[PDB]
């Protein structure tokens, strides 16, 4: 009530170019008539007996009206100085969510258009399930000043609606984003990829790996893998779809280093394929003994 100023520089009030702006006197009791002067231009805009009291409207806001305004009551107790800044209402920000595991996902946002004014963001979400919409829950934003809100302990089968609202001293703009955890899931590549030789088989390479650290322990959703191997300086990749955490190649060239890389995906074909793991190199076993003699 006592001259509601929005978040920003202390002593500034905001408006939109081409529209009509309304200034307010800070140190007033809502009704005490005041006088308005543009500093440097002694032409009084509105006198005390103006009709609307402690505030001031401007017909057509432009850069010539943007500046410093002084309001003082009749008594002689100066309410304060008000600076007019011009800008635009907020536009619906660009929101994009993602997930590395089936339990927690995180969303990011960015303003779709510059407003030029100090801006904050409200983040919320609600489950649509499938029974109906649950109450709105906050999307806790990331600390350290990051534009990122996280959702923890999410339901894999439910469907969410993320609400990112961009707010500046001229209004708000809401961007809703329907998000289903089954669609945005993309795990991290598997770790600990090892390409080993097999004793007694000069054409075999044992490739073993593990689940990524991003996949939680004791999972209810497993991962199916897809492995690609390729001999040294060959152009074509050979794609095999293994079962489990192992794949015994039987097509390797004897005495040639092979490059192997894997990718993961939810076993129910849900989401997309993980990015390719870093390439691991391996050479088949050498079992022919050296130094022969006659017999
Ligand atoms: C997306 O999110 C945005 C922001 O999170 C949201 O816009 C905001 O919605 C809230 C909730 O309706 C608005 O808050 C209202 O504010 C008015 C004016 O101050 C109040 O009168 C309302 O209070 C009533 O309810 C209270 C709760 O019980 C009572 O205690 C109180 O006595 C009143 O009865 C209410 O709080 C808010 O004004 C907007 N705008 C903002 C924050 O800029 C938007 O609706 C969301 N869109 C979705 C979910 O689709
Ligand atoms: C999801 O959040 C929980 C907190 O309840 C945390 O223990 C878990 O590690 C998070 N998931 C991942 C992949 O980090």
């Amino acid at each position: 009530s006592p001259c509601p100023q929005a978040w920003g520089p202390p002593g500034v009030q905001y408006g939109q170019p081409g529209r009509s702006v309304k200034l307010c006197c800070p140190g007033v009791t809502a009704g005490d008539p005041v006088s308005w002067f543009r500093d440097g231009e002694p032409k009084l805009l509105q006198g005390p007996d103006s009709g609307l009291g402690h505030e001031l409207v401007l017909a057509q806001a432009d850069s010539t009206d943007e500046g410093t305004y002084i309001c003082q009551t009749l008594d002689g107790a100066l309410g304060g100085t008000v600076t007019l800044q011009l800008g635009y209402p907020p536009a619906r920000p660009v929101v994009s969510c993602q997930a590395a595991d089936y339990e927690n996902f995180s969303c990011t946002w960015s303003p779709s258009q510059i407003s030029g004014l100090p801006t904050r963001y409200l983040t919320s979400y609600r489950k649509k399930t499938v029974s109906p919409s649950t109450g709105p829950w906050p999307c806790p934003q990331d600390p350290l000043g990051a534009a990122r809100c996280v959702v923890h302990g999410a339901e894999f089968w439910s469907q969410y609606r993320i609400n990112v609202t961009e707010v500046n001293p001229l209004g708000a703009s809401t961007r809703l984003l329907d998000v289903s955890l089954q669609s945005i899931l993309r795990p991290d590549p598997p770790q600990g990829l090892r390409v080993e030789s097999v004793p007694g088989y000069p054409r075999r390479l044992r490739a073993s790996w593990t689940y990524p650290a991003s996949w939680p322990s004791q999972p209810h959703f497993l991962l199916k893998f897809r492995l690609q191997y390729r001999p040294a300086q060959h152009p074509a990749w050979s794609t095999v779809e293994p079962a489990g955490l192992e794949e015994v190649i039987t097509d390797a060239v004897a005495g040639l280093p092979h490059a192997v890389r894997v990718s993961a995906r939810d076993f129910l074909d849900a989401g997309t394929w993980s990015t390719w793991s870093p390439e691991a190199w391996g050479t088949p076993s050498t079992g022919t003994i050296p130094k022969e003699i006659p017999a």
